[PDB]
């Protein structure tokens, strides 16, 4: 009762995590370091401007913080979890070593090859000699990156000559994000979701961190769920344990599901947790604070997650020129009248002295609507987004259409 918690980061995923933690009747305050304009506005959320880990450790001691949750990759790769734990504090997130699973594609591919985790065949190349030899051995389609998706050997050999080259198998099918909580040994899967990482309607334009996601993702049938757990998630958790560096925290698995229902791992990476986390948290009925505490305690097998059966659709509003260097500093209008239509999660927003909310990053907002089916959830999300405006804003109008047409 009256617990105080700490969330590290400033993105839309962190807004959603802090907001959901604050729903617990047992939580009084969730501090967010540094937070954004959305977390400043939320009830029970308090932004704190601390960044140094020893400062955050003393803050936890000063305020009697029960536990800390870490969102983004950078503090994880810097060892925030190691530091907190050496200071005796409770924290949900991977150690610096275990975070390599999400922060180094070399470490992850090598790990996955070792533990026989399905993923794209992958090899890096010195000079064109063995590179052309490899492409001739593997055949097309195949991906050449230094990013050409080569449909023929001619395209692959051409891409090699033009361009250290990275040659990766092309994964066919449909993308899904498979997010799980891990306590080092046990797993508690979050609801499935599907992101839209291309910038523009019709999956055109450049790649992005994700322009909108919905949950559940029907491409992940019970059969696909079982395969993903059996072939990817459970062996990865067991493998990190067997390597002597258990993974703790949210594991963000990007999957490509082929036409046979076979899941292949794209990578484990933050880009499969935002904006995926937002609609997922909008569906979680359970007390997230209790789930996180059980995970920190190594007892995730003692708790369960229960979900609103309604679908949640989240639509990202982004700034002009994203995913390139974004236009910054534009006043955002209309945040006050969304009311019961939906929920607005902030990512790149800040407030100025006069109190206006300003764009302050690439992705600005994620607007989440709930519905009894995916069609209704999509209508709710766009209905809630309708009166938000800022100059140069961009968003896709086709979020979740792959689940509606079908
Ligand atoms: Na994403």
């Amino acid at each position: 009762h009256h617990m105080k918690l700490l969330v590290i980061g400033n993105g839309g995923r962190e807004h959603a995590l802090a907001w959901k933690l604050a729903q617990s009747p047992k939580v009084e305050t969730v501090f967010v370091a540094p937070g954004n304009a959305g977390t400043a506005i939320e009830s029970k959320l308090q932004n704190i401007a601390l960044t140094a880990y020893q400062d955050l450790i003393e803050f936890c001691r000063k305020e009697n913080i029960v536990f800390t949750v870490v969102g983004p990759e950078a503090p994880l790769a810097a060892g925030i979890v190691d530091d907190f734990r050496a200071a005796g504090l409770k924290i949900f997130g991977p150690t610096q070593y275990a975070a390599q699973l999400e922060s180094s594609k070399d470490f992850a591919k090598a790990f996955m090859v070792k533990y026989n985790i399905p993923t794209a065949q992958y090899q890096t190349f010195e000079n064109a000699d063995a590179a052309h030899d490899y492409v001739n051995q593997k055949g097309a389609p195949i991906v050449i990156k230094a990013v050409i998706v080569a449909m023929t050997l001619d395209e692959a050999h051409a891409a090699i000559d033009d361009m250290r080259v990275v040659i990766e198998d092309f994964l066919q099918g449909e993308e899904a994000s498979f997010i799980v909580m891990v306590d080092g040994n046990h797993v508690l899967p979050m609801a499935t979701s599907q992101d839209h990482k291309r910038l523009l309607d019709g999956d055109k334009g450049p790649n992005t961190g994700g322009m909108g996601a919905y949950s559940p993702a029907p491409v992940v049938t019970p059969a696909v769920y079982e395969r993903a757990m059996n072939e990817i998630i459970l062996p990865t958790v067991a493998g990190m344990k067997a390597e002597g560096h258990e993974f703790t925290g949210f594991l963000y698995a990007g999957l490509m599901i082929d036409q046979s229902g076979a899941p292949y791992t794209i990578e484990f990476n933050c880009r499969f947790g935002d904006p995926e986390t937002q609609p997922i948290m909008s569906r979680l009925n359970s007390d997230l604070a209790d789930l996180v505490e059980a995970a920190i305690d190594g007892r995730l097998d003692s708790v369960k997650a229960e979900w609103n059966p309604q679908t949640a659709v989240g639509v990202v509003l982004a700034a002009q020129n994203y995913p390139e260097t974004p236009k910054k500093g534009d006043v955002i209008s209309g945040l006050d009248d969304v009311n019961r239509i939906g929920k607005v999660f902030h990512a790149g927003t800040t407030v100025n002295e006069k109190g206006d909310v300003l764009t302050n990053g690439g992705r600005i907002l994620c607007v989440v609507g709930l519905g009894d089916d995916v069609a209704q959830a999509k209508a709710k999300a766009y209905g809630a987004l309708e009166k938000i405006s800022f100059d140069g804003m961009q968003y896709r109008k086709d979020i979740a259409d792959k689940a509606i047409n079908r």
